[PDB]
Order: structure tokens, then C-alpha cells, then sequence
């Protein structure tokens, strides 16, 4: 119970990753609010959920983000920890033939949603002196090849937001992190929605409360360590080139 | 044209590859240059072919033998402006589990301890100076796992740190410090011999998303504008010459951007 009665919001909650965390949250002591655009699954992920509401967000209307930082003070005074999550790819293709229309509702959900999601949760934290604001990234935040034109520039974006937005609300007692899943392993097991829950939950219990600004990177170490170009030089006989 | 007129520049690996072809173009840039490498029959032909080059044999392992190549370019020049800590050299490679620590050291001696020795005795005619250009040659294998050797990857990585950290010493002396990270392949690490200038060529053509491939001239030219004037304000940097692999994927790694323009999503 690491989250025992703190209060989490957590966005594209209905599905996948929201929804992992969401449940996790849950299980360790939080009350949820659960938002997301999918009312049928939102409500009955509420109904499964102790002490959870379900509260209907499209992320790219700041008003409904607004609305749901308001929504969770309303039924419990106080907003711990605020997830900018979104189940949500948008465009594809050749940079050559990406419409702007495209770019632009990519960029509304990946990387507005989270600037309000940000401005909103901060408004509620900084009052409070304390909590946690966490936004779900991605790999593809990090470098490039790994996903969509849009969803990398949204992505690398959601880190500046995160840096930048840290370096505001750290002296007033808020932290600022993301996670970055793979675009998915060297491992051979796969990434599960419920291990980026477990590290939603890693940063914002007091265990990490001087982790800030950091980006979480759960990737089975693709982006760093790629293992199978590694093999030409590991997977040898140990030896030696040059003069000793 | 001539960037580095009349300037002083040390190079060590001099005899071969990038540490040449650096030197060639530092001299044809306007430049005195030493030439350090522990192989005399290339160092010293080389420097016949340069005009107002000369050679130092240097074991960049070695640091009373660093510091006597930057003597020797004060005794001979009087001033140092630019050096560049550079070996032609990979060392251990294979499991981890049976390096043993005598080739742990001997790859971190070349790779790591010579720029260390190379920074110390250089930034030492140059803090007197109040100006100079400390370059190391590191590698992509400095910025990420996967590849290099352990030892390899690792020594390059804290030749990026000591980098940065001498950079920050440095700075207000009037002295920069900067690194080159080159792509490499594995072809280029091993293969040795009579045909090896090709078979590197071929490897690093389908290793590049550009489809052509990396030549020592063009690490020569990244080095010599970090050398220049119109560097003035580049430092601490790691300049990466490696059409885009680190940071952009490994070539073919990306052919989902070629999928009919699409949108997936609310």
C-alpha cells in the first residue's frame, strides 16, 4: 500500500497502460479517477475499482482536462498524483504526404493533452506544496526510427514539457517524471501494460521523491544497449586485437 | 582553405587512418604539424610528405612519452594551439566473462588513460597560452552499448566524460575541449590485411542509411572545423559523424515512414 488515500488522476484510463495503472493505483491504497473517452469501459473499469470514478476527458480539450482536476478535488479535497496517459498512435506514413490536419490532431492528444493536463494538476499541487505529475512517453521521446514522425516529435516534446515543467514546480514542492515504454525484447519476454504501472507507481510513491524531471526508461534496453548488433563483439571468444 | 594557418597541431595514431588523414589535411589547412605513433616507417614518411611536418614516436600509453611529444612540439614550434588524442587501436573484445584484467588494461591504457595523459600535458603549454584545442577521436561506442567491445565501449565513454570534465576545468583558461565520435563496424575492428582498405568500405556502406560510405577524410574535416576559429564557442562537444545510426536507427530500421500516409486513433 504505497499509495495509501492519496489521490490519483489517471488519463486513458479504459485501456491498456491507464488501465494497468489504474487497477495497480488502486490496489496499492489510492482513490482513482479514472478518464478516457471510452464511457462503456471507463465506467465498468469504475464499477470493478474500490473507491474509483469514472469522469469522461478527451485530453485534447482542456476544458474536460480541467474539469477532471476539478471533478477529483470535488469528491476528495485533494490531487496527489496526476498520469497524462493516451492509448493513441495518430499519424502514419511518409513525412512527404502528412497533412497538417494529421500533425495537428496527433500533436492535440500525444502533446496538448499533457500541457493541460500539467497546467491543471500543477494549479491543484502547487496549493498543496506536495505531489506528482507523471506523463506516459514513450522510447520513441528519445530517438528517432522507432515510431511516427508525429508521434516522436509529440513524444520528444512530452520531455521537454517534463524538464521544463520540473524545473518550475520543483521549488514548490511538485515533481515532474515520465516513463518511456518500448515501442513494443533482448530479454525474450514481453512488456506487459502492468510493468509501466509498476513504474508509474515507483515515482510517485515517497521512495522516489527525489527523483525529478527524470525520464523512466523501460525498454529492455533497446535504446541503449542493442543486443543483437552487440553479438558481433560480444558473443565471441574472449580475445584480443593489437599489440598487448 | 588555410583554417589553421600557422598553427601548431600534435596528432597521435598519426601513421594511419584517421590520425593521416588529419594530419594532411591539418598541413594542407595551413598548419605545423607533429606527427605522433609508436610506427616509425609510416610516421616518418609521412612527414617527409608534409610540408613542415615532422614525427615523435609516442606510445600514448605511455605518459612521459605524451608529455615529450608536446615538448617537442614547444622545442620545435614554441607554442601548441590544437591536439588530437587519436589511436587506430580496439583491443579486448569477445564475453565479458573471460576478458581478462591484463587486456581490461591494455585497451583502457591506449583508449582512455593516453587522452587523459594527452589532455593533462596538452592543457599545460595551453593554459599559458590562454587559447588552444584539445580533440579526442572517441567513438559512436562513447555514446551507446551495442556497438563496441566492453572495453571498447566502455574506455570511449569516459573519454566523453574526461571530456566534458576537463571542458569545465578548462573554459575559463581560454582552452576548449572537444571529441569526434565517428561511426565504426566491426569489418573495419577485425579485418587486417592486404585487402582490408576495401572490405572496410563495403562494411561501412550497408552499415550507413545513407548508403555510402564513412572515409577517414571526412573525420580529418569534423576535426579540423572544431579546430577552427569558427568553433570558437563549440566546446565540451561530441561532434557524431555516423549518418544519423545513434540517434535515427540502424539503416532499414525505419521502413514503417514508407507506409501509405495514414491515421490511426481518435
Amino acid at each position: 500500500e504505497r499509495l495509501k488515500d492519496r489521490v490519483a488522476l489517471v488519463t486513458g484510463a479504459a485501456s491498456g497502460i491507464g488501465a494497468a495503472t489504474a487497477r495497480l493505483m488502486a490496489q496499492e491504497g489510492a482513490f482513482v479517477v479514472l478518464a478516457d473517452v471510452d464511457e462503456h469501459a471507463g465506467q465498468a473499469l469504475a464499477r470493478e475499482l474500490r473507491d474509483a470514478t469514472f469522469a469522461y476527458t478527451d485530453v485534447s480539450v482542456e476544458a474536460q482536462v480541467a474539469a477532471a482536476v476539478d471533478e477529483a478535488l470535488r469528491l476528495h479535497g485533494r490531487l496527489d498524483c496526476m498520469v497524462n496517459n493516451a492509448g493513441f498512435v495518430g499519424a502514419y506514413g511518409s513525412i512527404l504526404e502528412t497533412s497538417a490536419a494529421a500533425w495537428h490532431a496527433t500533436l492535440g492528444v500525444l502533446l496538448d493533452g499533457v500541457f493541460y493536463g500539467i497546467k491543471h494538476a500543477a494549479r491543484a499541487m502547487v496549493k498543496q506544496g506536495s505531489g506528482c505529475i507523471l506523463s506516459v512517453a514513450s522510447t520513441a521521446g528519445v530517438m528517432g526510427g522507432l515510431g511516427p514522425h508525429a508521434y516522436t516529435s509529440a513524444k520528444h516534446a512530452v520531455i521537454g514539457l517534463t524538464r521544463s515543467a520540473a524545473s518550475e514546480l520543483a521549488p514548490r514542492g511538485v515533481r515532474v517524471n515520465a516513463v518511456a515504454p518500448g515501442t513494443t525484447s533482448p530479454l525474450g519476454t514481453p512488456l506487459m501494460p502492468q510493468e509501466i504501472a509498476a513504474a508509474l507507481v515507483y515515482l510517485a510513491s515517497d521512495d522516489a521523491r527525489h527523483v525529478n524531471a527524470h525520464t523512466l526508461v523501460v525498454d529492455s534496453g533497446v535504446t541503449v544497449a542493442g543486443a543483437s548488433g552487440g553479438a558481433v563483439f560480444h558473443n565471441r571468444p574472449a580475445g584480443f586485437m593489437g599489440r598487448m
